[PDB]
Order: C-alpha cells, then structure tokens, then sequence
C-alpha cells in the first residue's frame, strides 16, 4: 500500500510514483505515472461512504462523467477500488493530468484578448454538450475549469450537476442554495432553485469578467451581499423585469432599494474587445429569460473565428447510503480485471 503524507493511496501495481498534488473534496488528489498507457495522470481518493451527500454527489458526478464524452468535458480514465461491497472504504477516479486551472491562472497570468476568447469558446462548446443531455452543471467558476500546458480546456466536477427541471424552478425569496456564491446569478436570491440553464449561463458570464480583470466581478462577502453586488454593476431592475419576480417578498426587497444606474462595462473594462463586452452584456442579464442561450453565446460575433456549429457537438441521448454504496459499486465494476 503507498502512502503520500502518512495516509493509504492504494492505486498500484498500475499506478506509481505519486505526487501529492492537493486536497479535494472528500479526499487528497496525487499525479501517479500509468504503466499502462505510459503516461502521468491525476488520481483523486473519494472516501464517501459514511454520509448521504458524499455517496450522492461521488454517484452523480460518476454517472454522468462515464456517460459524457467530450473533448472539453473531464472524462473518467479508470475507477480503483476493492473487489467486494465489504472491502470498499475508497474510491480512486483517475483522470487526465491537466498542468493547471483558470483559478490558478487568473492569480498569476494576464489573459491576452486570444486566450479569453479561445477559454470562453471552449467553455461554451462543452456547455453546449451538457445542456443538450439536459444537464445542468451549477457550479462553473474557475477552479472547475481545468488547463493542460497547450491551453485545451476541460469542465470538471460535476457533483452538484441536477437534470434540468424548469416547471419547478420557482421558490421563495432568500431561500438557502449550495453552489459557490461569486458564481450565482441574481434570481438565485429572488426567486429560483437553479432549475434551468440560463444559471449556466450566468456563471459563465462571471467567469468572462473575471478573465476580462483577474478579478472576480461580483465577490459578494455572504448570501444578500452577492445580490448587493450584482446591483451594483447592473443597476435598479427595470420595471418590466421586476414584474416577472411575482413574490412579494423578493419583489418588495427591490423596490425598497434605492435607484442605481447600469456601469458601463467599458469603464469596468477599458481594454476589453468591444465585442466581449456586448457577449458579457447578454450573459450577465438580470433577467433569466431573456440571458443568452449557449448556442446563441457560441454564434456571437466575438467567436466568429472558432464559431463551427458541425464541430460543437451535443449528447446522443438526454439524462439511502447502504443503496447508494451499492450503487457506486456497481458503476464501477466496468473497470474491474474481468
Ligand atoms: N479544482 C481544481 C483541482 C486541481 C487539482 N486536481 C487535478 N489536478 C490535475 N489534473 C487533474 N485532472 C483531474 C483533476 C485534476 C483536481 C481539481
């Protein structure tokens, strides 16, 4: 059994010669050399069975990544764990090893205008793909897109993904949510459970900001304060968008504020391509409905020169613990010897 920082990695004879690359989450992630395909790659210890949402999210995210096939879409290389149902306290995913990440690379790198606009179109292009399997992912940010030392760009971490589900997106104002706050999109806080693509979208048009700057556009410090921020920069919702929030108490809470104007995204963005900053407009839209849609994002002027939509392709079909365990086991037993 190989041991990392004093804890069992137990991935071998196959994999070999590990680093200690970090922590995820439930459980550390090393690179290891494959001896079969002889290369080095990412290797994640998932440690999940004891609670519900581990065993949920592990299952979810492993279902869909064995299902999806997609060059911007992380995929599942081979899944390590013991030979019975008894034996099984870990779960080894391996992966492709990728040299870096945009949260990594916005810290450190300036982005010329030719590498947001090829990130951005890779983004849209595996978005594209998730949402015609009928997939929501609900946590895009930085840190979930992952880059390889040639800037190809893959989605990851798909363990809050939900199958879309419109006709029951509506809740109440202030109701509690669970994907990376900076990333939210305003009726998350109003009136929305993240039930529809257009919260995608959203979060995409962040992630373009934060390109546009290295530095997230809305980092609103707690739940209201990320509404706050987003105000800031749109201003006061029009009177036909505020007509479309229905609740009185989301409704009341914009009224109650007072009027702020629209910033200028070329004064947030003075060296920012005029044409980024029209896509930018049309993906952080207040109002859900009428946000951009991937495949419309994807046919924007400012993709022009990648735009090929024969070459963006989509999904040949749509999408307690003691099962879930059970579940996980049999999801992974195609990788067993035999
Ligand atoms: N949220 C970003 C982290 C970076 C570290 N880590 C990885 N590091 C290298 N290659 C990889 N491939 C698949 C995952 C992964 C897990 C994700």
């Amino acid at each position: 059994p190989e041991m990392v920082r004093g804890q069992v990695f137990d991935v071998g004879p196959r994999y070999t010669n590990l680093s200690y690359i970090g922590e995820g989450a439930y459980g550390m992630v090393c690179s290891a050399y494959d001896n079969v395909n002889k290369v080095r790659v990412a290797i994640k210890k998932i440690s999940p069975f004891e609670h519900q949402t581990y065993c949920q999210r592990t299952l979810r995210e492993i279902k869909i990544l064995l299902r999806f096939r997609h060059e911007n879409i992380i995929g599942i290389n081979d899944i390590i764990r013991a030979p019975t149902i008894e034996q099984m306290k870990d779960v080894y995913i391996v992966q492709d090893l990728m040299e870096t990440d945009l949260y990594k690379l916005l810290k450190t790198q300036h982005l010329s205008n030719d590498h947001i606009c090829y990130f951005l179109y890779q983004i849209l292009r595996g978005l594209k793909y998730i949402h015609s399997a009928n997939v929501l992912h609900r946590d895009l940010k930085p840190s979930n897109l992952l880059l390889n030392t040639t800037c190809d760009l893959k989605i990851c971490d798909f363990g809050l993904a939900r199958v879309a589900d419109p006709d029951h997106d509506h809740t109440g104002f202030l109701t509690e949510y669970v994907a990376t706050r900076w990333y939210r999109a305003p009726e998350i806080m109003l009136n929305s459970k993240g039930y529809t693509k257009s919260i995608d979208i959203w979060s995409v048009g962040c992630i373009l900001a934060e390109m546009l700057s290295n530095r997230p556009i809305f980092p609103g410090k707690h739940y209201l304060d990320q509404l706050n921020h987003i105000l800031g920069i749109l201003g006061s919702p029009s009177q036909e968008d505020l007509n479309c929030i229905i609740n009185l108490k989301a409704r009341n809470y914009l009224l109650s504020l007072p009027h702020k104007n629209k910033v200028p995204w070329n004064r947030l963005f003075p060296n920012a391509d005029s044409k980024a900053l029209d896509l930018l407009d049309k993906m952080l839209t207040f109002n859900p409905h009428k946000r951009i849609e991937v495949e419309q994002a994807l046919a924007h002027p400012y993709l022009e020169q990648y735009y090929d939509p024969s070459d963006e392709p989509i999904a040949e079909a749509p999408f307690p613990k003691e099962k879930l365990k059970e579940l996980i086991f049999e999801e992974t037993a195609r990788f067993q010897p035999g």
